[PDB]
């Protein structure tokens, strides 16, 4: 009844919990941007506002076309009225003949279009006010906020130059969660089925080879990567980075517990 | 004198998904929600993320708006539908005692015949527009990625927040993959691709098994073969089942075909 | 009276007689393929079915747009109908005075007028014809069928995936026929101008070198491709691959007879 | 024993552009006229390029002038705004007396309310393209190129006469950069990378400047990192005046950063 | 002592088409009948590809309708000039005896005014849609490839059924070469340029014809030249007839060019 | 009092004083090109023509729409001509008693829209004034001509090839001035601020190392280029060409006086 139980050794890389890169959706200058690397935002804080001014004159545009059937259906409301009154007047003529049927068969007639009129108009102040919006929520894609909360990773795209997305969404800038990070630990195939979820492992970080992280796997990436021709595959844990230390692309040496089941003999 | 002839073959074979496929989408806007993890296995159909829709929200309001416009303006015709039809009538009545001719009695009986064309202008006004509305409707399906297909993860292209536009390139969400069974592309010499029938028995062992050997038969070969900076390979394929969660994408394999075997007889 | 003629080695490529790599012109998610590599399809053969689904709806639009103009013609034949009575009634009360000739004037220039209304309509129940013909080759724009008859030599766009072409035709998949093959043979600069068409050339390839092939060559490639920096030229011939041998690529070594005449004396 | 540690660490850093922006335009056309050279200092919204505008003026002319089709449009029904106003009154006199009934009176009353919506209309339909002038005048903007930032022209990449098109790919006119200060990438090593903190004084040299040493503190540290093929490298930036000219980009600089130096304890 | 100067210059130079150009296309869809193969000759204007017309040929039946239903259109107006035509005239008649005024001569002459306009704002609706035809006709000619030069097809780049979509990047089809006559562009070196002037005489061979020298003299040289990693090369033009099929594309030639041969003289 | 000072030896590139990149912005395809390299154009010269008959469609198309309000204008006109007799006819019927006021101010009322309705026309008619010159100017777009006054360089795009532009400026032939050319000198950044603008400098030209070119620094470029991975810095100066000698980049041998006051002792 003896022992056997073998540990691997990688090369790790740590990594973000949460990396987004920002779009816009939008064409035209950024005018300003509100951020530089290192700034840490909240989710859905403005992180910068490409020029707006056409989209708005979109709206101009169109609330103006709303106030065009506002008066229109004014212009209802006032045949409403008349066909209204001379229906009753010549509906008590009738009783007292002065009408006989004919004239109120054509009088109630109007008064039924008349109705059927202010309700056209209204229909269509009623699709405008969905033009409006639909013209307005471009107008709220003039403001790119955050997708998430994290750090100003990097910013490819500046204050001043002209983004056009036309056929290619456009790179503002990136954030990331640095909280909690990732270490995407390179176990060769040769020995990955060996590799299981909730394993020991630990690792140092080349400056400052004595400190050590704890950490149990809880991650594995299905999809591997050619390493000088040698196809590897990533194991994950999570450790957490609650000060500075630790940062995107840092190395690593990762240890990993694979078996240690203890006395049965080899 | 009695022999047999037969040659193998060993060959550095590759492993992959027996199905796999890249899901996208055909509109723009943003990805504001994605709901898988690069490895759940999902049912076919499942929801796998969503694109942001306020705006096909927006045109569907502007469609239905417009079917009530028409809904109304219908009912304005169909007032009309009853003043040409009551006179109609009341006017051929009146008419046997000899009202206003006859030409008036035409006259406005086609009356009840013009205004009856005019509805049918509009119910037909109404089911086109029906019909666009099925197509802002249709849209709307566009925002919402499903799986086409049964399988797990294999990666994740676009993430959750950043912003596909669709006009160019269609984007690239989450490759899925039915690792279910796995294909073996044995990569075989241009020089034994003269042989290998389908069918043909062959076995195999990952760098890291060391001896659980696995085997099966050949199911085919590609017509498209590939060179790898010298030598043209082809590729003569696998089915073997892949239960027990091993077998990883493009894991290496050791691969042995077995050419032919005719024992006993004239060599 | 003796002999001279020579002969040229030269590494040669087999390659399919016709090769074509579908097309969709439309955008959507490719619905249904109905092959794999390996199927053999007929000229015409329906490849695949992007999804039609909204191309459909663009019918549905449009022949109830036909419908329309087809109640239209139906208030234009029936302010025919009207019309055209009034007219005779009074060309009668014409000869019997009772009408004249101004009214009758009148009537008979509506008559005309009604008459190129039911035209009008017409024309447009008639441009629609070909507003609904083609909203429809665009749904016969969704069904992916077979330029030529061959195999499906790749199927670079699968099952699942979605396609958009607006600015780049995409690639579904490949056919090739293999019946007779190609021998792009390298000949080079150095000795081409020797080579002529209708020359003898034979042919071995690498696995299992002793079965040979015959041709006449009967091409050569105005267009070179050059090599370690040494430019070439293909020259070809037919040969038939009546069963599987000789594939895609398949290298081969290529023999060809520029002269042969004999007995002259050197 | 008593004693003192600390650590230096030498650093080939880079130098750069306290500030750099890239100019495009967000219109197509030609590039008609571009005033500045390859070094020029130019003010901010100062006029850099004009792109050929001779289209945007022609769809001004086309939108004033609906203006005045408007302009004049209404000028007719503020013509029929006073028939219907002049006998709404001359008739609610007569009416005192007994004029075509009340009827009559309402019936032109409200004509007169009608007719006073017309205007409305109208005023309404300017207003709109009164608001589309803006449109035709904003773009009209967007053919005269303007520097967004103070600095001076480190590169002209569109030059004059060439012609862009923005509808993918927003051009590239001319790079601007505010050389006023210098920031310097110190690129440390991940291994260092551990230390280093905000504010930690450092000098460094150029290679042509022999000594003439430059120096300050650090201001931070850049979260992506970009490897030389090996070793992982990180960038601790400087801000240094740059007057004299001196300083050019990419400037290459020996620097020196001083990690920490707690001087007299128990090491 | 009287002597001569004079020297010479070899050069690696290159050959290949008189006249080359590639042929694409403006329209999409796909390419349904391809004509010439990889090595006719054609002449110009030759039909060498047809793409999937079925489209064009939709939009021309749409126009040529529109004209009808204007031409019916008018024949309605045309009814018209008549009424208020004949009218005039037998109202002009009464009209000396004093039919209903003078008011009523005016109207109905003014009648036959309007109503006279009416047909030119039809002529003109049918004249600007038979221009529109054209441009319905124009794109017909768009579908149909035809070769913009007499030669040979020196490749073929879009295939029969493959198919292109032209709104980015105008497809390929199939390129054509004049190889009538052949350039050779000996790249001589930055240090001989110096030298070498128009219409100069030289010679040159293949490779592979061993000696059957081939000559003429220099027409120019390129003022954009070309460097081969180092050293910056030019480009010395041929005009060498190329019967006999002769002299490929590409294919290599040693030349010799002479600089200058002023003999017998003070040097 | 002695001596002190230094010349610094760079390789450098001649180049053309101004060098241009024709281009199109109008898709279709390049009927007609009228130069090869070589020949010398004036600025503003019709450097070549892409296919304008469609652009020239689109003309006719508007003409025609200008003829059509031009019919119109003339039925406004003529409502105008009777709408104010029968004015006249009244304004003096009223003195007279035969028409009082109501009559009269409905005719003055008429009289008053008709004339506002020449108006509304007459913008028709000034609004597509201006929009068959904006369809003119696109015709001014089939013709390439040029930006500036030099030598053809280079065509990339020949006679007969297809140009679109819809998402991609092409590139038809590019042209430079050669009279004046540049010397972009290489002067490393070890000694660059020593590099002052207005610094003696001559250069050689390999082919021909004794003919000696003169010529003061006027430039510097604040953009560097890494070669074998170290950063120099051009250094500029003028140096005309009359004749041919000097290409574009034709190598050369600079020469650079930074310092050379005389007496002070080193």
């Amino acid at each position: 009844p003896g022992d056997l139980q073998q540990s691997v050794l990688a090369t790790g890389k740590l990594d973000a919990l949460r990396k987004v890169d920002v779009g816009a959706q939008v064409s035209g200058q950024l005018k300003t941007l509100s951020v530089a690397i290192g700034d840490k935002v909240k989710k859905d804080q403005l992180l910068g506002v490409i020029d707006p001014e056409q989209a708005e004159n979109q709206i101009k545009e169109v609330e103006a076309t709303l106030m065009e059937l506002r008066a229109q259906r004014q212009q209802a409301e006032a045949e409403l009225k008349l066909a209204r009154v001379t229906y009753s007047r010549q509906q008590r003529l009738a009783q007292t003949q002065a009408v006989s049927q004919q004239d109120l068969d054509n009088a109630a007639t109007e008064m039924a279009v008349k109705q059927a009129q202010i309700g056209t108009i209204d229909a269509q102040i009623k699709r405008n006010q969905a033009s409006l919006d639909t013209a307005k929520t471009n107008l709220d894609y003039t403001r790119i906020v955050a997708p998430m909360a994290g750090e100003v990773t990097q910013i490819t795209t500046l204050q001043g130059q002209t983004v056009i997305a036309a056929q290619q969404a456009p790179n503002i800038l990136t954030l990331a969660d640095m909280s909690a990070m990732l270490v995407k630990a390179q176990v060769s195939e040769a020995d990955v089925i060996h590799l299981k979820p909730g394993q020991k492992a630990w690792f140092t970080v080349l400056g400052d080879q004595l400190t050590r992280y704890e950490g149990q796997i809880k991650d594995v990436l299905p999809t591997p990567e050619k390493v000088n021709d040698a196809i590897f595959y990533y194991a994950r844990f999570e450790v957490p980075n609650p000060n500075g230390l630790l940062r995107l692309d840092m190395t690593a040496q990762v240890h990993i517990q694979l078996t240690d089941v203890k006395n049965v003999l080899t």
